[PDB]
Order: structure tokens, then C-alpha cells, then sequence
């Protein structure tokens, strides 16, 4: 069913307000995913797939089926998610940074019960765009919430509450210096290290999402309440998109400014070129021979970046999870060469990273996959609320400038935190 979107109603506001009110009223988890002008609210859990380092669980109708798994995490997750998609048209969820370590032989360094992915089939889907609201399997209470919201309008967003991000309790400056020393010793070229920032008060996730969305222009965005986790984020990069017709895309970004300097700066050009070569090598491993190409190489995309589009056709011997695995973790938030960068993050960052630098995903029964890189995000789990931001460290990096860069990335969220109502 479809309802015309009334004039003067912003889709991000309506979708986040609908997520807040209806799911609390009917007692269900949800994931809201913004993708190319559609805010897709996946509400309620028909079935849940939980992939951990040491176990895979599928939970349906209150019953959990547990199993041991070995080999590639993408194969284990893909087999279970393909079964979900025999019964529903789409599945949604998140994939941890730790999902990408098996490829590099680092699986044995994960602690027991480390989460790798959470993917669910929803009971209801509501898609909100500037044009209309589309309803899929929406029952009486979900339809009544949409009607009430169109009559009452969205809530006014309250004033935000400040947070101090100047302290360094995790020793980010010291950790950057260790990475700089390893890079000078030739261990690797670049690594992204990060720091958590505790938010000392509880936040309202849907209101914070709406407020931050007015001041960010992301490639994708999300807001979720799933299995005891709340999270929201303004993803700056597409990890991968797989279409039903088999076309695979990845759009790495490297080099940033607040245009002539960025396009002529040797440091930005080298970092971009190296990322593009890495993505092309990874995509070529899952692609039909001769189908991989760089389209719009090193073009300029409040920040401006150098960007490239890598496109290929998925090989009939491969699949969307093998494509996600091949491109995971993203270079943008891991390092170069990837294997040494990922290994360095185990030693020099607070692990497990969990959602941070992993992905939020939307899968479709026709073979589609849309995976956004999780950065510029906030999380709440077990009574703890936190932000997390990092910076790419190269041989010339200085700990003080890198700490300042994390402050700049945190500023996408720190002025927009709405305290719990
Ligand atoms: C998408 C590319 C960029 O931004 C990020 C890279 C690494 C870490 C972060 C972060 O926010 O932690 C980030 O926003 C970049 O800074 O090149």
C-alpha cells in the first residue's frame, strides 16, 4: 500500500519519529536504513541470525538453533541469511569490524563469543521518501501509528547537550606514536587507529539521529534498536553495493579538505591511488574475468574528498557475501596493506571494535546487497553510551595533529546529542 507524502514533511524526520513511536508501542526492535532517498524502516523480528566467532545462532518464534561453524564467516552468514530470504523479501543488520579478520588469518585472536554479524528478517517494512510512504505487511497498529503521525506532525527536536572530547583516557596519542614507529620500520604504510569517547548521560537515539541528519550529508545513514544495542550513524562511504543483475560497486574515498589543493596534493593522490589499487585487486578476485574497471577515477566528491568508483560483474562462482568479505574491512578504516593494518589494529586499538568500522547492511531476496561503512556513529550497549572516531596514520603523522583530526570527526555528532526524555 502507498500513502502520498504531505508537503513540508521531511522523510528523515517522519521515518525516525515513526521508528520511535510505533516500535515502542508494539514492543519491537527495528533498523532504519537510508539508501538513495528511501528511508526503510524494518520493524519487528521474524527471524534473527547471530554470527559469533565461535557459534552461529538462528532464532525464530522464541526458539534458538545453535551450531558450530568453520571456514569463511561470509559462507556461514550467507547460508543462514539466504534461508531468511526464502520467506521475506529483505533482511537488515550490522556486520562488525571482526567479520573481516578471518580473511587475514587472525580469527584465532578473537575472544570467545565475539559478535561478527546480526541480520534479521523484519515483520513489517515501511519505506519513507519525499514522494510517498510505502507499507509492506503493516498491520492495524503500524498503520494507525502512521496515520496519527501525519495528523500530529513530528515532535520538535529539543536543545542538545554538550560533551567534552578533549580527554585521552585510552592513550590515543601514545598509540599513534607506536604506529608511526612501526610504519618507519616498514611494517605497513598506513593504519587507522581510533578512540572511544564516553557520553556521560543517556541520549535519545531517534531525536539525536534527526538533529545530526540536518547537519550531515552522508552516503547512507541508519538508526537502530536491535538485541539490546541502540546505534545511529551517518556513513561516509559505501563498502559495497551488489545489484540483482550482478553489477558490483565499491566507492572508496581518500584525501579530504573542508578543491585545487586536494586535486594537486601529492600526499592525497598517493593515498587515493593505493586505495583504488587495493579495491580493484579485491573486486577482481570475485568478479567475472575482464569485468572490473575504475570509473570516474580520483574525482572530487562539511568536507570534500577524492573519490573513485570501482565496478565489476559478480562471477557465477562467487556470491554477495564473498564480495562483502573480499572488500572487508574497508581500507578507509583499516590500513594498507590490509593484512598488516588489520593485525596492527588488534594490538594498537581498543578491541573488539564491534559496529565501529564494520557495516550496516540491507539484503534483498533477488541478490541485492547494500553495505554502508559504519563511521560517524553513536552506540549504546549495557548502560554505556559512546562515540568513536579515528584517523589514518602514515609515516609523517604527528600524535597531536591526529588527536585533533579525531576531534574534527567527532564534531559531526558532538553538537547534536539530545539527552534522554
Ligand atoms: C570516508 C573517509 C574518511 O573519513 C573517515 C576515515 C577514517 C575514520 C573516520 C572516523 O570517523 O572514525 C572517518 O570519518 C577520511 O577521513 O578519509
Amino acid at each position: 500500500s502507498s500513502i502520498p507524502m504531505p508537503a513540508g514533511v521531511n522523510p528523515a524526520d517522519l521515518a525516525a519519529e515513526l521508528a520511535a513511536v510505533v516500535t515502542e508501542s508494539v514492543d519491537e526492535d527495528y533498523l532504519l536504513y537510508e539508501c538513495d532517498g528511501q528511508w526503510v524502516l524494518a520493524a519487528g523480528v521474524q527471524a534473527m541470525v547471530e554470527l559469533d566467532s565461535d557459534e552461529l545462532r538462528v532464532i525464530r518464534d522464541g526458539v534458538t538453533r545453535r551450531q558450530q561453524w568453520s571456514g569463511r564467516p561470509g559462507a556461514a552468514l550467507g547460508e543462514a541469511v539466504d534461508r531468511l530470504l526464502l520467506e521475506t523479501d529483505q533482511a537488515f543488520g550490522w556486520v562488525a569490524f571482526e567479520f573481516g579478520v578471518h580473511r587475514y588469518g587472525l580469527q584465532q585472536r578473537l575472544a570467545p563469543h565475539t559478535p561478527l554479524a546480526r541480520v534479521f528478517s523484519p515483520r513489517t517494512r515501511i519505506m519513507v521518501s519525499e514522494k510517498e510512504i510505502r507499507l509492506f505487511d503493516a498491520g492495524i497498529r503500524h498503520r494507525e501509528a502512521i496515520d496519527r503521525l501525519l495528523a500530529t506532525g513530528v515532535r520538535e527536536v529539543p536543545q542538545s547537550r554538550s560533551v567534552d572530547v578533549s580527554d585521552d583516557p585510552s592513550g590515543f596519542r601514545r598509540r599513534v606514536a607506536v604506529a608511526v614507529d612501526e610504519i618507519a620500520a616498514g611494517r605497513y604504510h598506513k593504519v587507522i587507529l581510533s578512540r572511544c569517547v564516553e557520553v556521560p548521560f543517556a541520549i535519545d537515539f531517534p531525536l539525536t539521529y534527526r538533529l545530526g541528519r540536518r547537519h550531515n550529508t552522508p552516503v547512507r545513514s541508519f538508526l537502530l534498536q536491535l538485541g539490546g544495542i541502540r546505534a545511529l550513524g551517518y556513513s561516509p562511504e559505501l563498502v559495497t553495493a551488489v545489484r540483482a543483475d550482478g553489477v558490483v560497486i565499491t566507492e572508496p574515498l581518500a584525501g579530504t579538505r573542508a578543491r585545487d589543493d586536494l586535486e594537486s596534493n601529492s600526499k592525497e593522490i598517493v593515498e587515493h591511488a593505493i586505495s583504488v589499487r587495493s579495491s580493484l585487486e579485491e573486486i577482481t578476485d570475485i568478479a567475472e574475468p575482464g569485468s572490473a574497471a575504475v570509473i570516474d577515477f580520483m574525482t572530487v566528491r562539511s568536507v570534500q574528498h577524492l573519490g573513485s568508483t570501482i565496478r565489476a560483474r559478480l562471477d557465477p562462482s562467487s556470491d554477495r557475501m564473498a564480495a562483502l568479505e573480499a572488500l572487508f574491512p574497508a581500507v578507509t578504516a583499516s590500513g594498507i596493506p590490509k593484512a598488516a593494518g588489520v593485525e596492527a589494529i588488534f594490538r594498537l586499538d581498543e578491541c573488539p571494535r564491534g559496529l565501529y568500522s564494520g557495516a550496516v547492511v540491507m539484503l534483498s531476496a533477488d541478490g541485492g546487497l547494500d553495505a554502508a561503512l559504519t563511521l560517524r556513529a553513536a552506540y549504546q550497549v549495557g548502560g554505556r553510551t559512546w562515540l568513536r572516531a579515528g584517523a589514518g596514520i602514515i609515516e609523517e603523522s604527528e600524535p597531536e595533529r591526529e588527536f585533533e583530526e579525531t576531534c574534527e570527526k567527532l564534531s559531526t555528532l558532538t553538537p547534536y546529542l539530545v539527552a534522554r526524555q
